């Protein structure tokens, strides 16, 4: 049988601030999700979120951008915000949905979504994974190296049936453009773009021997909004694991090393991505909690929830974070935490200009008075003189 | 609506000396404090400890300095120690009421309060922190850098609706006089006053662009009693964040230094302030149990909980030092705690003489025989030989 | 009676790549400005490298931008070159004089400068500091730091001579336009601007009480050649210390951390700034030594001399990062290094596109087929399978 | 046959700055004692410096307080001063004999001096201190360690030679009274003074089994001077080994905990106290060049050389903090100096008001406007309103 999985998640308020989710807010969507379940609408769900981000995962039958359920997410979300968010008068209540929100973030911009089709194998072992405090090229170097890097996954080299390689869908975000890149061969080229990782994020990636579809990360174009390229962060992304497709342990291994990303506090700087446990795990209710964001509003962390399928049932999420050996990736995340904040506002911990998401740039510029350089050489003597005297 | 956020803070009684509370203590707060909800007296509370110190957080519409919320706290506090502490012969029993309780550190100078009053925003994020053994000054390194440190709170460069700065009122304990401050441009000024941290304490700071009640800290003027200063430790203070008041993770990185504070074993020491977890939040019930203090009596402590304001009620408490990334935090403290340590009873680990809660120097003064310098000159050789011989 | 400083750097060739110099290089120089000194041209001289570039530091009383004194080190660089570089073949022989030398990188843009002229004082110390595989915004956050960052320079608080603060003069190196801001009271303004670090340089500072010069650094507008902005990298900084200006140990804190900049690799990454030792110093012959530059061409490193000036001689130089103080600042550079490195082509240790100084990217773009993303959604599957099928 | 050991001490300028001293001076100084033992006013000596101190030790038979000797001393310090320093225009130029020498901080209040006078043992193993940006109170906890403390002299417990203890001469350095302390009876009270490290100075030890001298500490009463208290420091300390006094090892184990001390920058400011090796020692030209001053003008150092005397001549020195073991102390005090430095202007970091060599307080409570608390409480409101709008 064909299945559909579904992750489309939103923020619709923190608690506080944007550090983390009200648990009142995945107890309605889970809710909501179990009623839609038993009309039919979808098999099976799993509520969750990392940071301020709630992840609907669903399983159903409907295919891809299915107007259904992507508007049974909307519903939970608007749901979400009016019957929890606006009531306890959470931090942004309503954030993704509503341009005027509560916060002074990028506001309105909708839910984001990763999903894939496929007929379900004879074991269909699956890995949802959701960040938060950073964007969708933060999957960049990790679908990289798991697909593609053989000092990660070494299926590429000692599994005949992963010798192939792989195929993928880049999207160019400022100019609405596709690249498909097959590795090995294209290689070099292929991390020519995606290592620009606001631009050029991979958005799907297909096996090559096959077509199968292996993963879906959640990435749309940006918006031009008042001269500002405007983009959606916080993604999530659906890996399918074994049997041709890298070992659930080589996509693991691909957030083995705690990379700097774009994002953390104010969607303007560069931390280290920490793979991060849930707080709770509860199959049963169809909930596990995910971590909180502290200090500087992160550092960014991601979290990945393993599954079986079956019949499009989800068995699961497993904590696949969960390890004595992650718990040195996250000693060495904060301990880069804390290097790179030693920088304060100074680029590369602060972001470049275009990349950041708050900037005072203007309001700076029509306060200061310039001079052009070269008169400025004849006058600086003068110059001087009346700050000192002034 | 406007609403008043108080916290009232005292230490009643020790479980065992002076290292954290017994649990019913919270208990029997809680329940007096619900009552005071059904009768109309306050909207909300929240009831925890960090060490020895006992916090009342209450959500009102009194107003600040309001004689009946003051009065509810100290009446709770007085039936803690009557019903609870006295009965248990909890050590120092009453101490923050009774001048006679069973300890020997400074006794009887009252419970001390943190308050701000103001409109409730479309979303009011608050932050209440609690430290244990130290004096309201410990505040003063963070209360800076959340506030004034760009290299801390990115807002002040990034974010164009915080450019403007902040105004601190700084409290000199020692004279009675109150300054105000405003950052940037008084900067240096500021910092060459609350670097005494025993004598110039950041008492309120307020929003420059409209005034806005930013922060609130426990501090109060010194009394000279027995021909020394007395003052009142283990300061509670609160912050509002988000939309041009610093984001709660801004609020949080002026905590991830853990830097050294006066107070720790006998009120009489330098040591690292720990940002420490809750060992249990259950926001049902209205109660947090805070962190206990083991060795050397500490390391001093602070604990943070974060809340969500509707209407005056409280959704919390988040505890918002709970993340790897403040693990390292503690790791670190706990290190610097050894280092210091080793120096046993030398300044700068021991503090200076006039900031000692605790000193046996007129005592020493007493039985050891001074000899006036010149004098001395001539007869020290007669005075080993003495000494020698005897 | 008035002295010039005079910092005249350039690459001239590298031994071997551009990992060092050769030493007969800085013996040509040396000798070349002592036949200057025995003329009268300057006063006195000090010769030196860190990585492949090397410092001519020159006194005289000819005052900025003269001719005599710039030409002297043109020459001794063309002189260098043909008698030295070019004799043993060195790895991009005569680099920054000719646009055709043998290397890669950017070639030909000239020597840069910094300098200062002022009335010695009745003690005149002076730090001169060079860098290697860095651009001139790499000092924004260090002169930053000991002119304006009281968590720095101490002076600034407890120094009534100091209470003033600086002047920045800040270069708009893309519009070539010049902004005067003043500290403390313009400080976030100032680092809106010097955080993009690649646009914004910190030029020059000078006292705020008497407009003195404080520090110079050697910066220039960028050149727009084929497309893409063109800058000289490598910097030179005099700072002038002591007396209300920062003490040298302020000056030294400022390189205490060691921060990310960007250049390493073919000017195309971010890593941390390591304070080097000189491998060698002899100041009877006028000559220090500096480091090699080496894993992925880097890490990128500065070098501190220090110098007592009268009557203009140079009486030095002195290893300033010379100190197991800064053996741990050096340990804690090594394994940033190592961290970020495992990132490979990624931002942000991989530059921001406009920001590097190699790349492929048109390469790329002629060879990679895109698709207009609209249409490629209905296309997808017949372009999977014509990959797979190919 | 009796001998006196004097080491008479003085910065005379520095190089650059307050880091070092120029080898010219020491080479001057040496040769300028080689000529006073020609004409037999001294046996013997040896010079050298740690950071901008210069220790001249002298052996001769003129006893304790001599004219002759502190005159030779302070007439090789003023030709230092007028041929070396004011020639190369060295920093602070005759800054500890010249009230207006060109530094900003305490000059001319003359040399420091640490002398012993004893009959001379069958072996008479010596060890001389110099430390840099500290106050003599630095030495009280290693001093105590090395002569009360079980846990560093083993002696005390093992050694029935020891088991009678010691005498300690503790001066009040403000009110100029001498107290005699003995261990271990007294230790308690000893530690109650000396603690105050700033006020009760260990200046002698004396053996209490016979009175033999066992340790002198330079060490002398403060001037009260434009209402502050001025002392002298960098220290100088001599201590005599072996044969009932502690052990060579027993003494430098004192000093392996690298606590912390006052000085540091500006005088003003807390840091662990590193025990450094000297960058060269040349016995036969009886000179050693002790280690520079850098990060923030230190950290705070210590250099240790050991002789052995011989009808009062001085074989050595000999560096005695040249050892693997050593280097972990310095580890650990280079990771102590970034961890405290990261306080700023902050108490306990920076030192109480007080105790701080420089501070702008006067001219911050000159201009910064002061309102009493509680006319401040009713107006409060108002005056915020005025900065607001203001
Ligand atoms: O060693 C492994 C399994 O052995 P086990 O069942 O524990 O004996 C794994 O590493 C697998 O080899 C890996 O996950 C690839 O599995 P397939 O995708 O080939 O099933
Ligand atoms: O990036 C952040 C929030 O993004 P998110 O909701 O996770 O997309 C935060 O760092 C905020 O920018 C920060 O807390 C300031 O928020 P405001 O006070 O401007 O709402
Ligand atoms: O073990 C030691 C010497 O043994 P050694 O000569 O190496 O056999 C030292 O620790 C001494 O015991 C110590 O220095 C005390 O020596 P005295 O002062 O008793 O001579
Ligand atoms: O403590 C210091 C010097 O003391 P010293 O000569 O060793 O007694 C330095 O930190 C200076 O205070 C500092 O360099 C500032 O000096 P000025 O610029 O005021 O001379
Ligand atoms: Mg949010
Ligand atoms: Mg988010
Ligand atoms: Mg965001
Ligand atoms: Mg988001
Ligand atoms: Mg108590
Ligand atoms: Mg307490
Ligand atoms: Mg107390
Ligand atoms: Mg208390
Ligand atoms: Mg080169
Ligand atoms: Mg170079
Ligand atoms: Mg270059
Ligand atoms: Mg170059
Ligand atoms: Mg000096
Ligand atoms: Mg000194
Ligand atoms: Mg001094
Ligand atoms: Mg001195």
């Amino acid at each position: 049988m064909r299945v559909t999985v579904s992750i489309i998640k939103a923020d619709v308020g923190g608690f506080p601030g944007h550090a983390h989710v009200h648990p009142k807010m995945l107890e309605y969507a889970a809710a909501k999700l179990k009623e839609a379940q038993k009309r039919g609408v979808i098999i099976d769900y799993f509520v969750y979120n990392v940071g301020d981000d709630i992840s609907l995962l669903m399983t159903h039958t409907k295919g891809e951008d299915n107007k259904d359920i992507h508007g049974l997410a909307w519903e939970t979300f608007k749901e979400v915000t009016d019957q929890i968010a606006k009531r306890f008068k959470l931090y942004g209540a309503g954030q993704d949905l509503l341009k005027d929100a509560f916060s002074g973030n990028i506001r309105g911009m909708g839910p984001q979504v990763a999903e894939m089709e496929f007929e379900e194998r004879p074991s269909e072992p699956i890995i949802a994974f959701a960040a938060d405090k950073t964007e969708p090229g933060a999957f960049n170097l990790p679908l990289y190296k798991m697909f593609a890097d053989p000092f990660t996954t070494a299926g590429l080299v000692i599994d005949p049936s992963m010798h192939e390689g792989f195929i993928f869908e880049v999207l160019d975000v400022v100019e609405h453009k596709v690249y498909l890149l097959k590795t090995p061969e294209d290689a070099y080229s292929l991390l020519g773009l995606i290592g620009t990782t606001g631009r050029y994020i991979i958005r799907k990636v297909f096996r090559r021997a096959d077509g199968a579809p292996a993963a879906a990360n959640s990435v749309e174009r940006l918006s031009l909004i008042a001269g500002r390229y405007v983009g959606k962060d916080d993604p999530v992304l659906l890996v399918r694991a074994q049997s041709g497709l890298p070992a659930v342990g080589e996509v693991l291994e691909a957030f083995a090393h705690p990379h700097l990303v774009h994002g953390w506090m104010r969607g303007s700087h560069a931390g280290p991505l920490m793979p991060a446990r849930f707080i709770s795990v509860d199959p049963e209710r169809r909930i596990a909690i995910g971590p909180k964001m502290t200090r500087f509003d992160g550092p960014p962390k991601v979290g990945a929830l393993g599954f079986q399928l079956h019949e499009g049932y989800l068995e699961g999420g497993v904590d696949l974070f969960d390890d004595p050996a992650f718990d040195y990736v996250r000693q060495t995340a904060a301990q880069i935490a804390d290097y790179i904040r030693r920088m304060g506002p100074f680029q590369p911990h602060r972001l470049p200009p275009e990349e950041m998401e708050y900037t005072a740039l203007p309001k700076i510029l029509a306060k200061v008075k310039p001079y052009p350089a070269d008169q400025y050489e004849k006058d600086r003597k003068k110059y001087i003189e009346a700050v000192v005297k002034g």
